[PDB]
């Protein structure tokens, strides 16, 4: 003889919380629940093993089963003092599936099984009439349709008649006498549609709802699903059987809600609401308006401290800021539902250090307790209050790029264009995004979908900047032609509020202020920076932009564009100009004096910006299209010769001679230092020159020079030439020897596939996966958004191979190159500059691989450090 | 007491062929032939292990080694009837150092060792005065400076003096009355430079000859060498002491030359010149003519008996035919050198065959005595008789391209493309080529570069046609401006011939004869085809394509281009324009059918054409640049309006967004089934149709489809699903059901790297190595021209990636890709259809990996055969 059934109430539990083998998920959480001493209702658990004897018994219930689930339903019905089927004190059940793990195609909840006439009237003394029969016109349906196997839609069938012939839109407008002709009309669906009447004995309800549970298991859509899985071993599913508890019985019940902590701020104090004599759908239906905790305190005593204590019991037990449900019913408190609480990013980081100082948790569980995502809102402006405008509230899409925007509204991207010259904030709203329009969402605030989702064009280039945007947001319509949004007709121009961080869409003006800084924020980062394993570079080509990087954290620069660091002046790129169309190696060498002197400030400048830590410096890689002015190839020319003086012929055959149909694998990277060593000589001369000027001011100089888009050692070995013969230039030409490193940039498959050849000669590699990728995937960046939107629709690709690291394809390179690299030169250091390095899941792949460290934007620098803290726990 | 020196002679030698290790290789082969008896003169070896003896002894030769040298000089002197020193009967040496394998920094061979003032006169009395003098001379100058030490350029300096003193340019023109006083002034420079003079008595001069070689190894030249390329385990360098043999001393004597076989025909007839009362040099210089070996049998009987018995022993021994250097002295005939003799494409496989009909080799040997050149030259055109031009030939570059052509001469490219479209036969003539002219260079029926190489430009897109290139021809000076090539004032527009199988530029018109098949060729074939592993399909798109693909061997189709089906008419074209240019479904869906019936009849055509083999048809992958007219944007849009009859705002916008920054990494391959199944449900549809009509005709069809640019399981899942739905609608209204198979294109990396999910979803595989070589370097082959040229001249490459395999990277990927998919999915083909499938070191590298077939162009079928013969030999 084995034990079948597993009673759960207060203080109270048969079994335990390991037990979901046999209780199945919510059955050992009902038992966790009720162990800690948690106020559940009390009701009973029937092991998975039942549901398996079932099987093997022909779809019936095992041998004394019933018999032993009677003596759960007397424990139930004692410590209640409510019994099944008596009208004056009724005994009303849930009856819930559920197996050791999440599965579908299983039997729905069925509630307030125990009704029927008797009862139901019964039930009206103590609820309003209305409550009681559509209680059970509910009860009716989803019992008929769940265990009887009756088609919800007879049921509604039967309703839409009554709300058309009565002539009113909403259920809610059914009065309660409509409610009860209204069930009747259920009870003839059973006959109609079954041959078989309504069963009025809770005990029958009872008996009928165990065996559809056991049988929903068996299902079709059951068995498709672990077929798929390729799950083996499970036995059945659970059935739970838990005691109904009512908010709407008196004067002496309520339904409420709480957040053990606030949500918005993370205060140490309880934060929800509560209603007297009501339901919990009474409250989020706005029928009625609900009252802060404070009075449930002044009016219903001890109630409050069960909650109080309850309240107690969560934190000290899930070690956590919990939500949850709660209803009194008649001066019993009763815990329905709890869950850790959503937080905002300020409320994360002040809950995870209260709890750390509380001794509740310690500092490796706090770091994991602050999402990136939770941090992310506070490196981005916020809204002062965040209820304060929940009246305001008038749709919420996805949270695509968290941060917080307000402007007028502008219905296409031209228009965002002319309104940023112009000085205003501009609020882009357009059904859908495309490529066509990347300028246009550049100058909005704010962006706002009506068709989109997480991996959305406007989601992707919308995070890439930092931008605050909102997708997929069901409820709009927008009007491209008409210029309005029907979610309310709003008019283009007027003021509209966004909240990237929680979806939520606001009207009007709303107030906003800059990321601070706090004790608690500098405390966490504290640790996650202690218990990091990965360091932090960043890239940077400006000193402005390496001081913002390093004021952000940042262990050094992994990545100097050199390319990128020319877009100040125009005198700089006159300068540039001069070279691209250089034909004389005397005028390619003068263009490149003329260039020396900006390299030079420029590098020297970083160097002080980065006193002390590691500045990496890579070889020119330019895209040449991003260099040649806008217009017709006649208006273009002209502005060639202004700047050259070459003949109007000589520079037109040149620019024939410098396209390319696919630049991206075109003459850039390394290809152009090693046809033109003179360019190479010109920034290595530069780098070093500025190296020794700042050493020479007490500036501690650790510079890194890095060949880029290699796939050959030959290619590498080349450029270490070049560099190794200018070094020894100027360190006799200035008087002094600098210490300096040389290594390469990953970003070829090739270079991965023979990385071991790369590693011999060079002394660091770091993975370009923007090109990397490219090349992986043959995807160019430019041109992959004509298709990459149907790829990730369609199931094609789970996200953007940009922005997220393919771990199994392009990782499977990087994790190559790695081991090659190292077992080759155990002295190579290994990073990141790609994208990826700032993008969560890829550092912790990284930190996988077992990378030194990771480089990225200044304004992704701390997502990055809280990233590799996470990975490590 | 361990033997140390090995005596050789006809018949008789003390060491044999397998002692490389202690004789070093050339004293090992002087075994060799000694052994077999052949008629080489008669020498000895000084060991290796004599050389380290040497070395440990202080550079001092080791004990009794010198007594043991003279007992083998004793036994030359013997076999000789000469003696060193002697003025009546000299006995002289040639020495010569050589290790157990090739070796630089090596003492070069001295010739005429034992002459001196005496020896000297007594030498006059046979040979010419200025032969003896002359040998003289040189002696000082290479005795002096390989054994003395003496710099070559102090002998040189009294040379140049006397030349500019008696006031001639050439060595030739200087009397024998020079050459002795020439003679004292090398002895001075011994006493000038040395304060040692020149040593008379021949025994000292190889004393001294014998240090100097075992010196040699432990050079600074030589040592370099050993440790660069980590070869540890030699003890030194052996000396082969042989004595010298001359064909001037009178009538009796004589120099010759000859190919045991004719190298251009193949007959097995001993092919040569003889010449009496010369030397080697008298026979090339021009000095005088030789004559066919007939007169020396006629002349001298005993010594071509022995020669014609020489030359059997060599066939016999060797197995192959020879080319040799003999020379009769006094009636004796000796043997100088014997080399397997270089053969013309036509006698490579007469000897191939005759030698197995013969039963000197087998089957399995012969296929490795024609090289895929050779079989090349019988593929193109050739020149009827090659030794009739001779007298023609004016300089000889590199055989850049094999074949022959013949036409005008003309120095630029658009003017070859002038020539072309006015009837005429053109030869191209530039310095150098780069990818600014392939236009032109697909005109000219021959091309000649003055600078160049094996990886030229010009010789890589020769090769990729097939068409007759002669690179790297130093002889040349080619004026652009001045139109002349100085080899000799070739004027613009005069006959010149090519050979680029030989690469000999020759003077006029010569005879040209077609590819023709012969009884040992088809023999030959036969051979390669029973011993192949490897199957070989086509690369064609036409039907006329596909039967010339047959005629050539082909097994199958392994790769039918759908996107180069429509060049062919206007109405073609326009029908395609008609799609790109589509914007409503309705009019793509209108497109699609005004091309269903083009593609329908090519492919019946081609199934047709293919009657009973595989043919693998691949869905679209389209170069949209090469679909659109040339000209002006102005003019380019008024096409397109003029086929589609779009508004020309409207044609407009469309081009702005088909244009693409990297086509090559774009909206192409599997990409565009996707975005619009219409396309692939059109394709499919004229395939299947095809496939039914041509079998209710009694063709056997075996149809392949084929997904291309795939780097995800997905993309191939969903064109598979495409297929199978359109499969079912045709083989419904056709009332046929015909099996195929699907597959995928693996010319993406990330589809190497994950080929095992891929493989569980395709029938088969096939490598696109061209996108795949593009992919893995990042390399476009549009623009790649661009630095390829720097890199493959700098080391940085050492093959145009896109034409021999890059087996450590690109074929990385191939290895992973075949082992992985064949795990997951042993019913799995593997194939090929790049440019690599038709190059011989590739296809040895498919073999390897073990691919089932591979697939090129129509005309590299039999190279492709061939070298997938000589692979498993
Ligand atoms: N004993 C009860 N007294 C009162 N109200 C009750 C009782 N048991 C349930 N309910 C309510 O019935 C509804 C459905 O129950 P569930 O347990 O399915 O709830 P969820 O957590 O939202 N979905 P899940 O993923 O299936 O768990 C909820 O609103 C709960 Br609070
Ligand atoms: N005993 C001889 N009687 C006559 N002439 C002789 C004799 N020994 C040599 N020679 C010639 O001297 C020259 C140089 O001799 P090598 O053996 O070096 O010749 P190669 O094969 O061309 N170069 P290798 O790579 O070093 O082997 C050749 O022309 C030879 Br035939
Ligand atoms: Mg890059
Ligand atoms: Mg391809």
């Amino acid at each position: 003889a084995k034990k079948r059934v597993f009673t759960f109430g207060k203080g109270r539990s048969e079994g335990n919380k390991d037990m979901k083998s046999l209780l199945g998920g919510k059955g050992a959480n009902l038992a966790e629940m009720a162990s800690i001493g948690l106020s559940v209702p009390p009701g009973l658990t029937i092991s998975t093993e039942a549901c398996e004897e079932y099987q093997q018994n022909g779809k019936k219930l095992p041998p004394g089963l019933w018999d032993e689930i009677l003596e759960g339903l007397r424990y139930v019905q004692k410590e209640m003092s409510a019994s099944l089927g008596d009208p004056s004190k009724p005994l009303l059940l849930s009856v819930r599936s559920g197996a050791a793990i999440s599965m579908p195609g299983m039997m729905d909840t069925v509630l307030n099984l125990g009704l029927n006439d008797e009862v139901v009237a019964g039930l009206a003394g103590k609820s309003g009439a209305r409550f009681a029969y559509d209680s059970y016109r509910r009860f009716l349906d989803m019992f008929g349709n769940v265990v009887m196997g009756i088609p919800h839609s007879l049921f509604d069938e039967k309703l839409e008649e009554m709300k058309a012939e009565k002539g009113v839109h909403l259920d809610t407008d059914l009065t309660a006498a409509d409610l009860k002709d209204l069930v009747e009309q259920y009870k003839n669906v059973y006959v109609e549609a079954k041959g078989e009447k309504f069963p009025t004995d809770p005990k029958k309800q009872l008996e009928l709802a165990v065996n559809a549970v056991f049988d929903s298991w068996d299902s079709p859509r059951a068995n498709k699903y672990r077929s798929i899985n390729q799950i083996t071993g499970l036995k059945g599913t659970a059935v739970n059987i838990q005691c109904m508890v009512f908010g709407n019985m008196g004067n002496t019940s309520g339904t409420g809600v709480l957040f053990t902590r606030n949500p918005s701020t993370g205060e140490k104090k309880l934060y929800g609401e509560f209603l007297v004599n009501a339901q919990g759908e009474d409250v989020v239906a706005g029928i009625r308006t609900p009252e802060d905790l404070a009075t449930m305190e002044t009016c219903m005593p001890e109630a409050y401290r069960e909650l109080v204590e309850n309240c107690k019991i969560l934190e000290r037990h899930y070690k956590d800021m919990m939500d949850i449900e709660f209803t009194v019913q008649e001066n019993r408190l009763w815990m329905l539902q709890c869950r850790t609480g959503k937080r905002t990013g300020k409320g994360a980081v002040r809950i995870a250090v209260d709890m750390v100082n509380e001794g509740l948790i310690d500092t490796r569980t706090a770091i994991k307790r602050v999402e990136t995502q939770h941090l992310d809102q506070l490196l981005h402006p916020q809204f002062e209050n965040p209820s304060a405008y929940k009246s305001h509230v008038v749709a919420t899409g996805l949270p695509a790029s968290p941060g917080a925007a307000v402007g007028q509204v502008v219905f296409s991207a031209e228009d965002a264009e002319t309104w940023h010259a112009q000085g205003k904030s501009a609020i882009l709203v357009r059904t859908e995004t495309s490529p066509e329009d990347v300028g246009g969402m550049h100058a909005a605030a704010g962006i706002l979908t009506a068709r989109g989702g997480m991996t959305s064009h406007a989601a992707v280039v919308a995070r890439g900047w930092g931008k605050c945007c909102v997708s997929g947001c069901a409820d709009i319509r927008v009007n491209d032609d008409m210029k309005v949004l029907t979610i309310r007709v709003i008019k283009e121009g007027d003021w509209l509020s966004l909240n990237g961080s929680t979806g939520e869409v606001i009207l009007g003006k709303q107030l906003l202020a800059p990321p601070a800084m706090s004790n608690d924020l500098e405390t966490f980062m504290s640790w996650a920076d202690q218990v990091r394993r990965l360091k932090v570079m960043a890239n940077a080509d400006t000193p402005n932009d390496a001081l913002t990087a390093r004021n952000n954290g940042a262990q050094g620069i992994g990545l100097c564009r050199t390319e990128h660091m020319f877009f100040a002046s125009d005198e700089r790129i006159k300068a540039v100009r001069k070279m691209i169309m250089a034909v004389t190696p005397e005028q390619r060498k003068a263009a490149l004096d003329l260039l020396l002197p900006y390299q030079r400030s420029d590098f020297e400048g970083i160097f002080r910006a980065m006193d002390g830590l590691p500045v990496t410096i890579r070889l020119l890689d330019p895209p040449l299209h991003e260099f040649l002015p806008e217009g017709d190839l006649e208006h273009i020319v002209n502005e060639l010769a202004v700047d050259t003086g070459m003949s109007e012929d000589e520079i037109y055959s040149k620019i024939e001679k410098l396209s390319e149909v696919n630049p991206m694998l075109g003459f850039r990277g390394c290809r152009l230092g090693i046809s033109y060593p003179e360019l190479t000589e010109m920034q290595v001369r530069a780098i070093f020159q500025a190296a020794v000027s700042m050493n020479n001011q007490g500036v501690t100089v650790i510079p890194e020079i890095m060949v880029p888009l290699v796939g050959t050692p030959q290619e590498l070995r080349h450029q270490i030439g070049v560099i190794r013969g200018v070094a020894a230039n100027v360190f006799a030409e200035m008087g002094l020897t600098m210490d300096y490193k040389v290594g390469t940039m990953i970003e070829i498959p090739r270079a991965a596939l023979i990385a071991e050849e790369i590693a011999k000669e060079a002394e660091f590699f770091s993975f370009g996966t923007n090109d990397l990728t490219q090349m992986t995937f043959g995807y160019s960046r430019d041109d992959v958004g004509k298709f990459l939107q149907i790829y990730l629709s369609q199931g094609i690709l789970q996200h953007d191979p940009f922005e997220v690291l393919d771990q199994k394809g392009v990782g499977q390179l990087i994790k190559m190159a790695t081991e090659k690299g190292r077992a080759a030169n155990p002295n190579l250091k290994v990073g990141i500059c790609g994208e990826h390095g700032g993008e969560p899941s890829s550092v912790a792949f990284f930190d996988g691989v077992g990378l030194d460290y990771v480089s990225c934007s200044p304004f992704r620098v701390p997502i990055a450090r809280l990233a590799a803290a996470q990975v490590v726990v």
